[PDB]
Parts: structure tokens; sequence; C-alpha cells
């Protein structure tokens, strides 16, 4: 029994939930859901793992999107069908600005559309802009936690390699369009790359859905250290604490 | 004297770092008179500039004229003079049935139906407002009890075809814009105006802060032409909001 | 009155079918004063409009302000008012080493580096001047004896990055425009300005006649901004003589 | 532990393999592997589950891509880093031609690029084309198996909904560009919609890698479970047999 | 021998010519040349047939381009290599405005770039604009010949069928882009369709060569000798 | 004057039931391709469109030139399809851009980089300029039958011979921004060669239910110094022509 093609969920399964937290990794779903009351596994199909839970007496969904806009668009669409109206994406990310450290938290106001799925919802002229309420909740939750936060634009790429101008690859080549592109995003003040927000934010802002995006900085292109596992795990839980507190303000 | 178009010098600004940029040169005077020590600085072309003081802090008011090109000149030369924050105040025609004339719109980002924004960033880049600025605008409109709508604005290089107006000399709109208004409407776009895409883009991609607020004068979905007195209170209302917002950003 | 921006009525025009359209409102009166019976009409925003008379015919002078968007407003509403021929007089930056400040440039067509022209025709459509208007402009220029250059113009939505000026706040220009000036120059492009692409496209694609002429106030192969200070009535007298031939 | 960032694989894991079969669904990896000799699990991370097997004494990889071009581009790139030079996508699909029925097998010569990831590898003018040897192998194996086979173009979309012009959705609207697009693909002779091939074929064709695609039609858009299953098993047999001819 | 790859012409063959009249049809070259002094056949390769004649004691070239921008661009480049600096195209065309009649002469000021080759010389933003002295000579020649002449914008298409929105084809299909395009061109005041001017004009205007465009109307979509005489007389004025 | 089509000057009767056409660019090459077949006979010649009929294993086959470029290619293909042709085999010569490809080698195109304008008149840029599988198979097999050294892959199809193939030895010596550094990119992407008709041919056929294939003889290598004389070039041309005819046999 399922009301949607991919997620293997019913409207009944949601228990009146209208907000979902949407990480990329199916394995981070339970860990996120465990921070709320009465966490319970719902379904798991392909890259879509969903759990339901409770915040302040209200039902909340946690569901993975997988990597990239296409699978993200499927989860967002099918959750919307089942009644979700607010989406909070939590992620990890690599920063392209020197002044941003591993451990910091990024809140995305809007994304550069280096994806394709967003164009399936709005013409490129349309802004991949986050919901103001969502962004406010995220920024506020970050501050009441004491996290060092940066708010601004994020480049959202359909690839991990060429679209983020990595040259350490099989071909060692990046297509004309992306040559010298990172230095250009940096000069334009772009904070980071990730791979889902352009699709998420465009498809929501153009369909009367609310969307927010927050991420933990676990690496920095422009820095020379690495550094290590324990801070990456620590920062991750920061962002996770943050997205849950934000969700609390939006219920 | 220092910049080509505005005819202003670094000295004229008095260490001012924030600017309110209306479109109408004739509205500059008024906005500035709402603050302490209003003083006229210059007037060239569509650029009239005044200095004023807000909580003891120098602030500039400078008209942009209609459209991205002249806006982009005003902002650039002001940034050259030290301005880092820009708050646009304007008038708009709502295109959502639920938005009544006299409402206040705060723009988080704009649909880029202009050309000047492309001179700063490729189309993929979001014409997104600065968070602090948008927050200040929202909190000002609320503290003043204005019915506020917060969302996306379609920013057009034309008043007529780009906003799909057919009541014209030619009566035709180019293919790309045939059926575009209903599209924007279905997408939740609040309104049309003609500067924010250039503004938000050129600021967000150059390390400058920008926000925009506007008062609704018309509604492309309602039939009653607005009351000549409501439009006036609304404008002064949007103007009250932008001035209050600037205080938070000083 | 009859229109949303200009504050004009058909009556104000007095049967005028031609308009001279400069950018700066503060020189509308100065152009009007070259003709007979100049009378100010209106002034709202960047649109200052005057009426004059040339060889016993009514002529309008109305400023566009800087850029296609306000130009598109002026042109459209003037058209509603009955204007069918538009002659733009402007200032410009030369990108060819041999063009002197004070020279008169007549534009056959423009490189569309704007956005407003796209609101009238797809990019494939040429931003081309009306041939009668261009002939009148060239013929009038030959009458005056001005050092004149005829050809293509780059029309930009910005004064700075779109014309590849680097002396700016950021000192950077977006990828699209890096090394663009050199390319227009190699293509034989004469100059930069900010309104002709919009004007010529919206007119050529709506059955309206349009001409374009400008005085050089900077050579960009030398510097980004004029000194200047400076101090071309030549282009202005040419646009008036031209309008004379088109009445 | 790992030579790549996502797949969690080292070169040793491939045991010299140069060919990978790439399904989308991580849970179909075992079943495909199970058709070959000495099938063994390798790793599972995110949507990337990988198995190794053997075909006529040669090491073969099966690795899922997840849904869509972005994750696909990661799987292919990292596998290429591990030494894979030939990629065969196996899939399920919905036909958009009236003459293409469920149970049929489609071999894709090239794809309509309705995705974003292909552009990170080559400009839009570049063909998202399959490698000829792979296509030959897939076609010949299908003929060997007796499958009703269609060889041609496929539409590859970054979405399952608007990009395939579905309206039975939360918004009930499809963006301008995709309005009436299905009927156009149909009149152009396009066989089907799926979600990975544009990325897969473009990134391979522009990087000296071989790629091909076969899929089973389980559904027709213009108009049961057990016959859906029996079809997939046949398209799966097809890809495995084609793999043999490419080793 | 030849100094160029396709035309099979030598610089010597031009005898100093600096102006070319460029028809589309190779079979039309001889006819045009025979309206001038001392017409001599030069070469004939692929769709490029070239003659030399003499006009007012000046060497002039007549060279066919074939149909379409690509071969047109080959002929122009290779003629420019041989010293040609001025190109006048003479063509046939279908008018798309009710007021233009078959037998009328059209002079093109600029073209809608519905082609590909023009993009090999300038970005789409660049106008496919004709040279002013050439357009002037064509317009003044038209008066001399006594032809009903319209001056304005031409739609230059890479195809004869779908790009001119013809549906009477094998497929009966025209691609999204060109569905409803003819009516829009008409509403924009576009005069006619043809297939070479966008390329010709763009490549000349962006490379410092002079080009002009004139054509006889052979059909009107809403329902050649003059044009040839005009192009020859205009060539006189440009020597 | 008896033609069912606007340009070609051909009637259906002329085809005598033919359903396949060989479509070279050069009008002068039509006669010589038909000469590899039985009972060849000239049908017509108008503009750059010269056509012959001939027999292959007892079946009527058309040979018709397209002229240089997608526009006249698009006319020749459309009007022949009207006449009944359903399969098109283009044979050309080409300049290779890969060092490993030798002059005299033969290229079979699986799909083309669309550096043309005519293709867009049949399908948006997203659509692949891809060859029919049967035709490509026929050409590859035929290449083996003849014994040619064959490469199969992607071709760059450009609307110009000069700036679009990044040639600088020109009147202007200028190459527009889009094409600056393009040959090096195509090379890096594995593209085999440049030519000027295939993007149009392949797109219009693949998006209109027609079959099309592309084979070419390499008469020059852009990466190499030495340029072969007409003798070895004519020799190359012969091989490709033999291959297109042999390939046609398998498609009848
Ligand atoms: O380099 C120059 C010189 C003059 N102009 C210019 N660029 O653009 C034109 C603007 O409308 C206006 C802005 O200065 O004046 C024109
Ligand atoms: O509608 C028309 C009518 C005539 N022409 C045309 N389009 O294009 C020109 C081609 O060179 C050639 C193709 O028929 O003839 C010209
Ligand atoms: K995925
Ligand atoms: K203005
Ligand atoms: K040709």
């Amino acid at each position: 029994k399922s009301d949607v093609f991919h997620l293997g969920l019913t409207k009944n399964d949601l228990q009146g939930a209208q907000l979902a937290i949407v990480p990329g990794d199916p394995e981070r779903v339970e860990k996120i859901a465990a921070l709320m009351d009465k966490p319970v596994k719902l379904a798991s199909h392909r890259e879509f793992t969903s759990w339901r839970a409770e915040l302040d007496g209200k039902a909340v969904i946690v569901c993975s999107t997988g990597i990239g806009g296409p699978s993200t668009s499927i989860a967002v669409e099918e959750l919307a069908q089942l009644g979700i109206r607010t989406f909070l994406r939590i992620g990890t990310t690599g920063a392209i600005q020197p002044h941003i450290n591993v451990g910091d938290v990024l809140v995305t106001t809007a994304s550069v559309r280096l994806d394709g799925a967003s164009l399936h919802f709005a013409p490129m002229e349309f802004p991949a802009v986050a919901d103001f309420a969502c962004t406010t909740a995220l920024v506020e939750a970050a501050k009441s936690i004491g996290a060092t936060t940066h708010v601004g634009v994020t480049a959202s790429s359909d690839t991990f390699y060429p679209g983020q101008e990595r040259y350490d690859t099989y071909s060692g080549r990046v297509v004309r369009r992306f040559k010298g592109s990172m230095e250009e995003w940096q000069a334009m003040g772009v904070m980071n790359y990730e791979m889902e927000s352009a699709t998420l934010l465009t498809m929501c802002a153009s369909q009367g859905l609310r969307a927010g995006m927050v991420a933990g900085v676990i690496v920095n292109r422009t820095q020379q250290e690495i550094p290590n596992a324990e801070t990456m795990k620590q920062t991750e839980s920061h962002a996770v604490k943050i997205v849950v507190e934000a969700a609390r303000r939006l219920l």
C-alpha cells in the first residue's frame, strides 16, 4: 500500500505531518529522527528512507533525498502529494571562502543554479530562493546554539567533479563552461558547493512550498589542513541540532 | 566631482555607509525630510542625491531612475564612495488576487527579466536580497503594523510587453512574454517592478547588501482603480518602513 | 495625462509625428531652442518633454533617461501619442583608435547587449535603424561638414562592466564581458552607448522609424572616463537638420 | 580501504575489471550479479551498491547509480578512476510510442539531453551518443534472446514529473518549456523517457569511455506486475549477454 | 590552378577585381556577367561558378554561392582572400507581407538570423546589418531601373521548409521554435524569407567587408531581371 | 517541366521505386559514385543538386548531391523523402583532428556535434544528431569488406569551413569567441574530424522517421605537417565511395 510511486508511503503514514527534514544520506535519517519524540521507521526504497517523529506534539517526517536534484525532486514532489508543505534540507558542505572554517554552519539564502532539475519547474530567470520564515528559523536556531554562522549564496552543482572544477579526475579535464568558474564564484561571494539546493529551492519557491537549507562545513578547498574525523562528526551534529530547533519554530 | 554621473565626492557622504534608493528623483527630497538634518547634495540626469542623519549616522538618499541600467550606475558610483548597504523603496502592481492595494511587499529575490543583472553574474546566479536587509524590512513593516507579503518579485526591463500589457500602440507582445503573467502567478510571484533584479544581483555578487520594499498601488487581478488617497498613505507607509529598516542596519 | 509616465496629451503634440529623443532631461530645452516656438510641455521623472516647430511642423523633444527600460517607456507612450519617427541624439564612447572626441557617429545597427530589446523581438532580430532616418542623418552630417563615422554600435545595459570598465568598486567584470571590448573592436564596432539597441529593436519590430546619432566624448582605447571637462552641438545640429528632412 | 571518495572501493576490489553494468536501483545489483559466475558483494554507500562477478573468466562490476544524472556521474567517474572503461546501463522504462509495447526491449543509440549533468562534460551541441560496440552488443544479444527490440532515441529527464510532462501532481502544472513536449518527442520518433542516459552517454562519449543502454518496457504512457518482472529479467539477461561480447 | 580551396580561382584570374556580385544559382552567373563588358568564364567547382566581366573599365566578379549560409561563407571568405572587398547578393525571395507583390524588388537593411553560419562570425547579439553605401547604391539603382522597391528587414532561414514554416512536407511537422513564427515575423514588419543574407551580412559587417542585398519577389506567402539590372547598376556606383 | 519537387527537378517515376539515396556533397561526385553501380543514368541537374539513378543487386538506387552545408542538404533530403526515399547514406571527405587517425583512413559517424543552424529547424539542441543503427552497422561492415582502416565515433559538423573549424589562415585571421580554443576541446573530447553536413542530415532524419548514415574519407590531418597530393586523396575518396555503395547493398 502506497499513495506515491517511489516513496512507498501513504498519507496515513504521515499522521498529519506538514513539515519534513530532508537530508541526502539515507543513513542519517534515523539519527536525525532520534532527536525527536516517538521516532518510527516508515519506509525505505531506493535512496528514499523515511521515518516519522514528533516535535512538541506535532508529527514530523524525516526522509532522505539521495544525491542530486533528480531524486530530490521525486522525494519533494511525493511528500508534497502526501501533505508536506515545509521542507528543511540539512547537509554537510565544502566551503570555497577562506574565512569560513570547518565546523562553521552555512544557511543558504539562495543558490546558483548549476543543475538541470530546477529548470523543470521554472525558467533560469527564476531565483532558487529560500523561504524567509525557514531561513529565519535556521539562522535563529543557529544563534541560540552559539554556532558560528554564515548566511548567503550557495553554488548547487549537478556534478561533484567538473561542476565544482575538480581536476583530479580520470580525464583531468573540465568543460569550457566550468574552467575558471570556482574563482568566479569566490569573487562573487559564493560560500560553498553542494548538489541539491538549487532543485529544492526553485521547485518549492515556484510551487507554494516553503524550503530552507542549512549545512555544516566539514571541508574547505582554500585551506591547507584537512583535518579530521571527530570535528566532522561534531559539526554534523551541530547542523542537526540546528535543523530540529528550526523545525520547531515552523510547526 | 569624484564620480562621473552622480557629481558627488567621498566628502559629501560624511562617512555614510547606507543608501536608500528610490526610483523617482522627486521622491528623494521627501524620504530625506523624514530624517534629521536633510541636505541636498546634487542632481544630475535622473540622479538626485540627498544626505541625512539617522540616529546620528549619515545616510544617503539617491534616486535610481527607472530600470536596471541607471540603477547600476547609481549603485556602482555610490559603492565607489563607500556605500555598502542599499535599500530600495518603490511602488508596485500586485499580480496575486490575495494582495490588496495598500499592502507592503518585501522581496527575498527577483525573477530576472532584465539585462543589466547579466552584466554582473550569469543567469544561474540568484537575484537574492541580503538577509539582514530583508529581516530589517520585515521587522519594520511588522512593528508599524503593515500587512506584509514576503516573497518573489518579477523584475522587468519594460513596463509594457515584459509585464504582458496589450493596451499599447502595437498591441502585440513578443512570443517569450505571451502567457507569462499567468505563469508567474501560478509560480507565486507577488508583483512586477523594474529595478530589483539589477539591484539584488549586482549587490549579492559584489559583497554589497541590498533589500527592497514596495507599496502596492495597483492589482492586475482586481478591477477597481485605486483610491487617490490610499495610494498616498501607502507610499508614505512603505517609506516609513524603509527608514525604520535603515536604522537597524546603521 | 493620456499616458502613464510622460504626463502628456495628444493635444500637447500639436500633430507632431517626429520626436528627437536625448537621454539627459537637462538638454531637451537646449535642443528645443534650436527650432521655432519652443514650449515646455512636462517633466516627470527622467522624462522632460518640449515642443518646437520646424519648417512649420510640430516637433517633440523628449528625454529617455539612461538605458533601454526608460527609453522603452518614452518611445511607447510617445507612439501612443502619435509619434511615428524617433531620432535619438546621444553621447558615446569610441572604441576605434582613429575616432576623435567631437566626431559624429551614425548607427546603422546595434549589438544588443541589453535586455529591453528582447521584450520586443528575439535576439535573432536585428537592432537596425530605419534607412530613411539613417540617410537623413548621413546627408545632414555631410551638410554640416562634421567628421562623421557610420556603422555598428555596441549598446550596453551598463556603463561599467558591460562596456568592460575595470576602474570600479570590484574592479572585476563577469565572464561574458571579459575581453569583449577587444572583440567588438576587431569586428569593426564603432562605439558604446546604452539606448540604441532597445530603441532600434522596438521601433524596427513595431512599424516605427528610428535613427541613431551620437557625439564622441571619450575614446576608450585611451581611457575609461573623460577628464574632461570637456567641453558637440555638431551632433545636435545634425539631428535637427535630419528631422527637417523627415518631416 | 578506498581509492575513491564515494563508492568505498579500491582498485584491488575490481580484480582487473574494465566493464561495469550500471542499474539505478541498489537492490537490483545482487540479482544482476547472480546471473554471472562467482558473484560477490563489494560495498554499499549512499545509493552506491557494488558487486563483482565473472564472465568467461573475466572480472565484471555491477554498481548502482541511484536515480538521476548527478549520482550517476559520481559512480561512473569513480569507477573510471578504478579502471572501468565500458559502462552498460540496464533499466526499466515507460514507452511513449504507440508501437512500443510492454515486454519490448529498447536499445538507446542516443538521448535527448533534458538534464543538467551532461553540460558539466560537454556543451549542448555535443551528442549524448552511445558507443557503437556496446550498442551492437546489446542489439545482437537481444536478437539472440528473441526479444522484440527497438533501437533509437530516448528522452533523458532530470525529473520524473514535469520533465516527462506529468500533470497528476501536487501543483498540477508543468513549466512552459515542457508544456506539449511529450507530443513533440513522440512526433520526433523518440521511444521513451528515463533519467540517467543523457548524463551517462555524454560523460562517456566525451571522455574516451564506452557506454550503452538497454531497458525493458513495463509500461506505455499513451495508454501487470508478473509480466513486468518477466520483462526485466529478460532485459537483464540481455545486458549480461552483451557484456560477454564486450569483455 | 587555384589560390583558394573550393572556388578553383587564382588571384590573377580576378585581374584586380574588388567587387563581386554573388547570385545563388550557378546557372545564373553567365546571364548576369553577360550584361557587362568582356565577360569571360573563370571556373566552375561544386556549386561555385565564377565569371569575370568589366564595368566602366573595372574588373568585376560574378560568383554563385549555392543555397545557404555555409557555402555562401566559403565563397565570400575565398573571394576576400583574392582581394574582393565588396559583395552584392542578388536573389529570389518569398514576400510575407500582403502589400508586397510578386515582381517587386526588395532591398535588405538587416536580417533576422535564423541561420547557423552567422554565429561563426559574431554572437547572436550582433546585427546582420548591410553596409550603408551598398544599401544606398541598391536603392538608388532601383530608381534608375524603375522597379517597385521596398526597403527593410529580411528573415534569413537555414531551411526552405520548416524554418519558413511550411507544413506541406514529408513529416508535416514543424519544430516548436518555428510554430507560429511566420505570423510573428509579419507582425514585426519583416518583408520576406530567404536563405543567405543573415550569413552574408553578419560575416561582412564583422570583418570589414561591404555587403548589399537585393532580391526579386517570386511568390507571396499570404496569397529577377529588374533585380539583376539593379544589382549591376548598383555595382557601377560602388566601383 | 515535370518535377514533383521544387528544387531537384525529379518525379517519382524517375526513382523507379528507389527507397535509398547516396547523398554526397559535390555535384561532380554523383556520376562517379553511380559508376560503382549498375546501369547508371543521369536524372537531373539543377543548382547544386545533380541526381543519377543506378541499380544495386537489381534494385533502384538514387545518388543525389546536397551541395556544401545543412541548408541545401535539408532541401535535398526533404524533397527526396517526398519522392519516396527513406534511407540516406552520406559519403564525404574530411579533415581529421586526432593524431592517431591517418590520411586514407575511413570514418563512420555515430553522431555529430551540432555546430550548424539547420538542425535546430528540426529539433532543439538537446536532441542528438545521431545516425540510424542499421545504416551505421552497414557502413562498418562494408568498411571491413573493403578492408579499410576504420574509426567509428563523433564528428564535429560546422556551418563554416573556416572559423567554425578554428582556422586562422583567413582574410581576417579572426575567430569569434565561441570558437577560440574549440578544436583543442573537441580533440580532448575524442571528436574525430570536422565536416559540414552531418549534423543537419542526422538530426532531420532521426527526428522525422528517416534513416541516415555518414561515412567519410580522411584526405587530411589537421595535426600533421605533410599534406597529400590529389593522387592519394583521390585514392582515399575511392575507398570511402566503395564502402558507401557496399553499405547500401545491405540496406535494400
Ligand atoms: O562611455 C560612454 C559615454 C557616454 N555614454 C555612454 N557610455 O553610455 C550612454 C549613457 O546613456 C550615458 C551615460 O553616461 O551617456 C552615454
Ligand atoms: O522562399 C524563398 C524563395 C526563394 N529563395 C529562398 N527562399 O531562399 C533562397 C535560396 O537561395 C533559394 C532556394 O530556393 O532561392 C531563394
Ligand atoms: K540519487
Ligand atoms: K532611466
Ligand atoms: K550549398
